[PDB]
């Protein structure tokens, strides 16, 4: 109680994530018992990685927050203890469970919760044991499913309980009836009914490939439901598999605020990814909408005036925006992401590319370039030296001409000697920041 | 023991350098708690500075690590000195301080120490004050120098205590002859005779301007004495003092194991300087040398094999080796990193750099590095997309085309249509590496 809150103050204000990391703490402290942050994870996670599982939700728990983890028992049930003990699986819609099943079940996820919930103990935490309890289902079906049943009342007494006494709760897929029967409750439908009641600020999902995949078959960083999301459905390369998690996660953050945001991930990776503005593995949101034009008249220069000053760090020179001419605007709904395009003897160039810190960690300066880059397949920008997004710069780049102060980069087709004199334009192009 | 750790670890686990950290913990675990480091404060840097330092050294006893830090009064003291007066002589190239210095001296350092212990727990560590009681002098001159003298055995067992108990021992400088008399010890020659006793994995010097430079006035992020010692210490740039420096550091890390290491850091940077790869000072090895040749018959060409197997994730093709017409190749005595040159279309263009993990970490991907791109002002080589060390070649580029598969960077002034010419070339060149 005393030594640990304390002594990580006095710590991670010595490592190297650690400012970035008190900060979402701290404004992640719409506390209110346990809108913290629900997480799924899969029963293969359970089963093939505990310890890490564990000592994941271990750090979340002993750096401030109150995760309410909820779990399945894939693997360790539809597996082992069914195809053994003989009742054999009925799937109909997808998945029957008659008298017989039952016991097995109740069995098997009292004994992954409580593998969890002494694990992370093990591991360091404070974790709380909630296998029955919380979901109140009615039996809807009974002579065909048999016995599965769907949340019809949330009760997060027991998890408010762990939530005040600074432990985890660790809850399993089984509901009484109101009449005190008991059955099954498939985790879909189980983590919508809670992520509701509860109302979080973040949604965790932990797999085992930890990640959401672009078409490159790479990790996918960030989904913007609001602009990516039409696309992904209709988009021949998305599986269906994948296009449920989706038709299910925008199901669920439709219900949450603006401030919610799901993150898909592996254990190792879920603690850089809740605290950095990089991350790792999908992060999603509702997002804002970008608008596109080229009608400066169209544009609230102050405030975009603004999104510069904030994001390079020194203000614009005078009138320099009534001069500006302008290709083409990409800005985001918020204004916290912006780019503006003028031209160069004929070539789209890249004047500002403005994003703000928690912009750029909500993946919308991603978002903007993609609708740039949509725009201007050929594309001259420069940058400075330092400007540590030159690294993201020499991923989208085709080309890349240093200098000590300058760096210019192409996106365009064109060859090293095409490009040539107008690569030459823009390291003469002069300052449109000050000092 | 066994109980601080399996946690403090339980959480580092999970942060950016927490591999790092973990690792000095487990090697520094029972017995060697008094050999991970050898911190000495320079003692204009107890005076402005003394929370800034407290609270470095006192990260460090939180996690684990239980320094012996040494001190040494510096400004205040001579500013002391001269308030009772009798403030000067320097007859040697050391001062000569005689008995009335004494009695300052003493508690001048002593305050200090005090002040700094107290200060660690404050901060929230955990420290010892060890005033006096650890270095046994002989007196080098009586008359000239007054009371001054020269370490000639260390009693190691005041320190074993803190260390032994989770605590930072803070040592300040202060002698004691054998017949009981106490006695002035300079700084530098104490510290080496500390470091000697001891054998630690680091020599930490910390300071205000908190780091060496370069003939840029940037500052120096390493130093490898096996190759740049020579080079440095002829350099025209490097002034008496910076030689001086140079020259002791040398004199500690050859008396220390290999794997030991000194940084030159400040407070602030300490826990970046440790734990991080680049840190935030000049942190130098005694190192190993590079040979540099046009003589392929010269190289252990079977080592290179591995090293390249190692590197890479894959070996080079059937007959690569024979077939390889080396322009110049740089190898490290070890065999953990080279560049290998060959020639195309006239150019010198870079067929293999490959750099082992361990050995990229230690400094030497770059040490290898400078050595080629000194050789080879012009330079152009490839890289593929996935490949790990494509930022630090983008850094270290003049200009670069990039295509799906491969990437072609260069080094050097180089016309447009030169460029673009010798970048369709290298585009060409096959696979000498088996595929993924
Ligand atoms: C661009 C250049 C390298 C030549 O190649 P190119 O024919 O123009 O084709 P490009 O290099 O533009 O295409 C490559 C890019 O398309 C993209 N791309 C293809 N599939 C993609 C996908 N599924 N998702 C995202 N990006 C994709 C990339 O962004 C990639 O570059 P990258 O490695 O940075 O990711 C050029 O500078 C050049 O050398 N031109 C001169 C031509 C010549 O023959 N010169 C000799 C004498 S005149
Ligand atoms: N990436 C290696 C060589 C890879 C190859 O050409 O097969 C280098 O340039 O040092």
């Amino acid at each position: 109680a005393p030594g640990v809150r304390q002594t990580i103050v006095q710590l991670l204000s010595h490592m190297r994530d650690g400012k970035e990391i008190r900060e979402y703490l701290h404004r992640f402290s719409g506390i209110d018992q346990e809108r913290f942050a629900v997480i799924k994870v899969g029963g293969a996670v359970i089963q093939d990685d505990l310890p890490g599982l564990a000592s994941a939700l271990a750090f979340l728990q002993t750096v401030g927050l109150t995760p309410v983890v909820v779990h399945g028992g894939g693997p360790q049930l539809d597996a082992a203890l069914e195809a053994a003990d003989i009742p054999t699986e009925r799937v109909d819609g997808l998945r029957v469970t008659r008298d017989e099943a039952i016991p097995i079940i109740r069995d098997t996820l009292t004994q992954a919760n409580l593998a969890l919930v002494d694990a992370i103990r093990d591991a360091g935490g404070r974790a709380a044991a909630v296998p029955r309890g919380v979901f109140e289902a009615d039996i809807v079906d009974a002579d065909k499913l048999g016995r599965v049943g769907e949340p019809r009342h949330i009760h997060l007494d027991l998890v408010g309980s762990a939530a005040r006494a600074g432990q985890a709760a660790i809850l399993a897929c089984l509901g009484e009836t109101p009449d005190g029967t008991l059955v099954n409750i498939n985790a879909d439908v189980a983590v919508r009914a809670l992520v509701h009641a509860l109302q979080p600020y973040k949604v965790v999902f932990l797999t085992g490939t930890g990640g959401l995949l672009d078409e490159d078959g790479d990790i996918l960083s960030s989904i913007n439901l609001a602009t990516d999301f039409g696309d992904l459905m209709q988009a021949d390369w998305v599986n269906g598999g994948m296009r449920l998690k989706l038709e299910e996660i925008k199901r669920l953050l439709d219900d949450l605020p603006l401030s919610s945001s799901v993150s898909i991930t592996r254990p190792s990776e879920l603690a850089r990814e809740l605290f950095t503005h990089a991350g790792s593995g999908t992060l999603i949101r509702r997002g804002e909408r970008i608008v596109a034009t080229d009608d400066k008249s169209s544009l609230d220069l102050g405030r975009l005036d603004n999104l510069v000053k904030a994001a390079f760090g020194r203000p614009a020179v005078e009138g320099y925006w009534d001069r500006l001419r302008v290709d083409r605007a990409f800005v985001t709904e918020s204004y916290r992401a912006a780019a503006i395009t003028t031209r160069l003897d004929g070539w789209v160039y890249l004047d500002k590319f403005a994003v703000l810190d928690d912009a750029r960690g909500e993946g919308l300066g991603r978002t903007v370039w993609n609708r740039l880059v949509d725009y201007a397949p050929q594309l001259i920008w420069r940058s400075r030296t330092n400007n540590p997004v030159n690294g993201f710069y020499f991923e989208e780049c085709d080309g890349a001409v240093r200098r000590d102060e300058w760096t210019v980069f192409w996106r365009g087709e064109m060859g090293p000697v095409e490009v040539a004199d107008v690569v030459e334009k823009a390291f003469a192009l002069p300052p449109t920041l000050e000092a």
